[PDB]
């Protein structure tokens, strides 16, 4: 059942700490490694910066001949001497608050304009932002790999070295995302045109899908500018599919290059998306990796968690992200490649009290491994800091190797993990609720995001009213997922793409947050799910279009639903809850045929029904709610209770979060107080026990079954 | 010298609680009022919703004839019986998460298209958003005033009644701001044309300023779409000046109508701008009231503070907003018309332990009065809630008058306030730093804001690189003001408009965050300031343009400055601090004749100088830094120390914030812990422990 890392045929919690040799006095490297090992950590992790080691074009130093902290070889040897396994991350990009994101200054001065990401006008977006498939960029990247990869290969575990894992590049697409502009480099334009010709084969076939009138493929260009017609939406949809293939081509090229050096260790990649302490856009960025995860079962993706604080304001972000990684990568453990320790920026504090709670909450939320980022502070040598001289603050160790407050928090957490890992790693929560992940709603990084400078998608111009980004942020991430976690109902997330019917029928309920569009394959899957005995909850819309916004009424027809879309007050009544505020004036009005009406508009028109279809049950709500009122929690709770799903515990304070993890031998009860209140409460399993929990604090109770 | 409310001829801290009679079971009105009074509160505050009382056109109920909670008259009687003064807020707009923002449904169903705020295409922006100077809207507003104002007039403090203050409308421009669109209603456009003719007199004068090619004012159109040309910037700038006159015309029309009923109590207005627990846009919104504040010294503006939490993440917002209100309104107390109690949003928690600290921090930060918003929760009657059934959560009292956790926090704070008010209200901080407030940098709500749906202002299209909203948000509000607060250096803010030279001379340093444009009057003011002996810190640019982007180099020439704008790495060195991250590649590179170079690019070009001019001192930095590294705090500290300015205390833990407030005989030291850490420290001009997100106040007799 559970996915976890294994060592010596036993479950093993991966505990790594990030220690940047290049930012630490090499006379203190050993002390940093000893103090990390003394916390119970098994692994150390570092970037190997291209700029740091290719000091001028074709002049390499890995031995500290020109600066003692260029002695990568000695750092590798110390990791082995201090019995730590090593994760190496040689880029080409590292980010790492390093000048030019780790690319050499000499490189960026030499590269031609066509090596850079370009805007719609052909202008350079940023002087450190390359176009990934640039011939010149990949030539210099390969020359870098030619010098660093033999060193990595020599020091792998299979040659009795400490190196067990290597990250390829760093958060692919993060630089493009943060710039707020997409890449229109000519390599992108030309590879896109090849993609479209391969995809459609004839211009007649493309025109039939898009409803365009092109005479030839030579008339068609990568889409630019705002979406005004459904044909512009179609063009951008394919452009999103293309970018997923483009990032798969990039990582495939790096992987094939590294394998040529005899490097057989585990390859990793790291997922961006937290900003200002929440992760509602992370699902968009993880979706850009869809083709990499389909084609490379041997690259393990891990999350980059940057909570910044730990409170009800962001409590749901880490669990939703952990669940969405599991959905997209169900055969590998859920791990954090970067797991916040300290703060990347002086003005954004990172308190030990918060992060210690985050670490325990992460265990509650199913994490199987992590890399404390940053375990060790660094001091940039030679002006290499992007933003200042000091690299991170409020870490476990300062750059000198002094213990800071966070060290004691990590020791406490790691001690618990080491004591419990053989049982805890094998535990699961009992999820009776499955939530669908429909990746195409996330495919909007070119047209609609929190970071994109230009809003290119306005669905009203297309005759639609449900924006897929509004749906996936407010109705799903901040809405349903936040609500279920707040209500202490366990859920799983399943990727609906090529999804096995047998993997949905384990759940008492499947929840689908739907826009007006959904592909035929997914409409058919949800149809079969209900006909064969599944219980489906679907809102705010029965879809009637496919991903190209062409007619597709499969689910509507299979479920025998008739509806009209009508304007009314935002407030509806649902299951006897009055004044439920909904997101839209427009609602689906269902006729009551062979159904029980359960939701009504202010004019008493039917906007939600329940029915029995084949061996299954359907609940459809023709209105949108996330979690912006107490009525929304009441409605989620009522929906869950339709199939008699029960919480694992009765807890006297509804603002206490809990998670029960168990196997045949052991039960762990995690209590999380995400609130600035001392809470005294009682609980019992579904004679009560009393607990007092401080503000922003945790309790963990272990029972031997 | 301090400004404060007065009761019984003594300094009086205004402690008001918001209690919406229209959202409370009338059987429990007395119980809510008694529980509010038992916290030591002196005043209760409420809207009087137009929709609630004009139940159909020309059918008024203020006596509970049709619903017991329409008995406004009984509520007023209970306030008197329970010895509370009353603040009333009859609109016409109330917002208050009330359907139609408090306008009657029957009114919105009946109004013509031309009564509504319209976008660039002539479409209605929102079915509850009227154009303020709509004739139809003012006709019906006046008929509402005709019924509610005689009731207020009878019960006003000038007739020895309980009503001490009345708010006119609610956060003027807030609906416009939140809609993300500006009003192009044809009456508004006609008033804008009248405003332009009044301002320029002749089309030749307007053409000389804008570089336009009109033959007459008949050719003139309201600016729309993106700014591509400097002439489009000019038209939008005057469109901003016009909206400030427009809001003054609206509030003048309401005030004159109110005064006609013999209402001579204090009139108020309330300032919006907090969102997601910070207030970096509130200075833009307060700038929209510039003409109201200049023309109506009898209308007291108060702040609507919505911190949501209390930590280092938002510690600087309330101080900066309080200081900006003081700059724009120096002759009235700084007070919060809405002072967060509970939460408007169930999913956005408001912890009693957070807000208790916010209340004490607000005292440290110079607040003189406030209105707990919401003291009492409400239940929306008859589906009249904009949102769900319940109005506010985690308040002092629930809608049934049950005491909640916040009640005891408010009782505690109120007891400290009543014990200390006579001395505390007469205290000020000793500011030796003044920070300039240049209002034109804030006049962008039509073209650039956090809420505007399309950015119309792209300064690179105008041949500029310093965006005024970036400057005022990241370099000023979240940069310099946050850094000074964090470093525990007192500052004052001064409005540079019509500013007295005499008012700047008391300060040891004037800090000016400058874009490439600044009007002649302000350039002249800053020139005279330094020549006469003042010490000026100016960055990131010596301005070379006026507000119409026409050449204006008064300050530059008067100070003998020469520069070239050149591209370099973002990092500079300044005062021996290496690796100072700056916002722009473009920097001013100064000629150093008769100057001391003090900052350098990565290629060692001079991007900052110090100089003696007349009797004074100039420090100019040709680069933009906010607060995103420890080097930024070090640079601000180095700059303050150029004129030997000292903190009032030595505190062993640099992450403890303090404010020293004094008068001739009393000192209050407010220690504030904005961090999730128990901190132990000592202080001197003596060892204290403060819990996470908490406070300690110390008194010292002088
Ligand atoms: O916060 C925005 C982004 O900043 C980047 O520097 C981090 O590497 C990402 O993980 C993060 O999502
Ligand atoms: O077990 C001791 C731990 O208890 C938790 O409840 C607290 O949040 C931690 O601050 C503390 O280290
Ligand atoms: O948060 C955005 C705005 O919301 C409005 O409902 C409040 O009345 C304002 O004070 C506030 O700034
Ligand atoms: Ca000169």
């Amino acid at each position: 059942s559970e996915k976890y890392f294994v060592k010596n045929g036993q479950p093993h919690f991966l505990i790594s700490g990030e220690v940047h040799y290049f930012r630490i006095n090499p006379k203190l490297w050993r002390n940093h490694l000893q103090l990390l090992k003394q916390t119970g950590a098994d692994t150390v992790s570092t970037y190997i910066p291209w700029d740091w080691h290719e000091i001028e074009e074709d002049d390499f130093d890995f031995e500290g001949k020109t600066h003692p902290a260029r002695n990568l070889i000695r750092f590798i040897k110390l990791c082995k001497e201090e019995n730590l396994d090593l994760i190496v991350k040689p880029g080409p990009y590292i980010l790492a608050e390093y000048e030019n994101q780790g690319l050499p200054s000499w490189l960026l001065k030499k590269l031609s304009k066509n090596a850079f990401a370009l805007d719609e006008n052909g202008n350079v977006i940023s002087p450190d932002l390359v176009s990934y498939l640039s011939d010149e960029f990949l030539e210099y990247t390969f020359k870098w790999y030619d010098k660093v990869m033999p060193i990595i290969s020599k020091h792998q575990k299979e040659h009795y070295g400490p190196i067990t894992m290597m990250q390829l590049c760093n958060e692919i697409g993060v630089f493009q995302w943060l710039s707020g502009k997409s890449d229109y480099n000519p390599k992108v334009i030309n590879l896109y045109k090849e993609f479209i010709i391969q995809r459609y084969k004839t211009i007649e076939k493309l025109n039939s899908v898009y409803s365009t009138n092109y005479n030839s493929f030579d008339d068609l260009k990568a889409p630019s500018g705002k979406i005004k017609l459904r044909s512009d939406y179609c063009a951008y949809f394919d452009f999103h599919l293309f970018f997923r293939e483009y990032y798969n081509k990039y990582i495939s090229i790096l992987k094939n290059k590294i394998r040529s050096f005899g490097i057989n260790i585990k390859l990793t990649h790291n997922i961006p998306g937290w900003i200002y302490g929440n992760a509602s856009e992370l699902p968009m960025l993880i979706s850009t990796y869809s083709e990499i995860m389909k084609n490379h079962p041997d690259i393990i993706f891990g999350l980059d968690h940057i909570p910044e604080f730990v409170s009800f304001r962001n409590a749901h972000s880490d669990l939703a992200c952990n669940k969405i990684l599991e959905a997209m990568q169900p055969e590998a453990p859920v791990w954090a490649a970067e797991f916040q320790a300290g703060t990347r920026e002086h003005h954004v504090k990172a308190y030990a009290k918060d992060l210690e709670t985050f670490y325990i909450a992460s265990l509650a939320h199913g994490i199987k491994g992590f890399n404390y980022y940053m375990f060790s502070q660094g001091i940039n040598p030679e002006g290499k800091g992007f933003y200042g001289k000091t690299f991170y603050f409020q870490t476990a160790l300062d750059a000198a190797s002094n213990k800071l407050a966070l060290y004691d928090s990590i020791k406490k957490v790691n001690r618990f993990i080491r004591k419990e890992q053989k049982d805890l790693l094998r535990t699961n929560v009992n999820s009776e609720i499955c939530v669908g992940f429909y990746k195409p709603y996330f495919f909007t990084e070119l047209i609609s995001s929190q970071l994109l400078k230009e809003k290119k998608l306005n669905v009203e111009e297309l005759g639609l009213y449900i924006d897929p980004r509004f749906l996936r942020e407010e109705i799903l991430f901040n809405g349903l997922l936040r609500g279920l976690q707040t209500l202490n109902y366990n859920y799983d997330v399943v990727d609906l793409e090529n999804c096995d019917l047998k993997s949905l029928t384990a759940y008492k309920q499947l929840w689908i947050t739907s826009a007006e569009f959904m592909d035929a394959e997914t409409q058919n899957l949800l149809s079969e799910f209900v006909l064969n005995g599944g219980n489906l909850i679907l809102y705010p819309a029965v879809p009637t279009l496919d991903n190209y916004l062409n007619r597709c009424e499969i689910l509507k027809n299979n479920f025998g639903i008739e509806f009209i879309t009508k304007d009314s007050s935002h407030k509806v009544s649902a299951f006897g809850i009055e004044d439920v505020f909904t997101a839209f004036s427009k609602k689906q009005i269902y006729n009551d045929t062979n159904s029980k009406p359960i939701a009504f508009t202010q004019e008493n028109e039917i906007c939600g029904i329940r029915k029995k279809i084949g061996k299954g049950e359907l609940t459809i709500l023709g209105f949108a709610f996330g979690y912006t009122s107490d009525e929304h929690l009441e409605l989620i709770d009522k929906l869950v209770k339709l199939n008699k799903i029960k919480r694992e515990l009765f807890v006297s304070d509804k603002d206490i979060q809990f998670v029960v993890r168990e196997n045949n031998k052991s039960r762990y009860i995690f209590f999380l107080n995400y609130h600035n209140e001392r809470k005294t409460f009682n609980y019992r399993k579904s004679k009560s026990e009393e607990i007092s929990i401080a503000p922003f604090s945790y309790k963990v109770i272990k029972e031997n079954k």
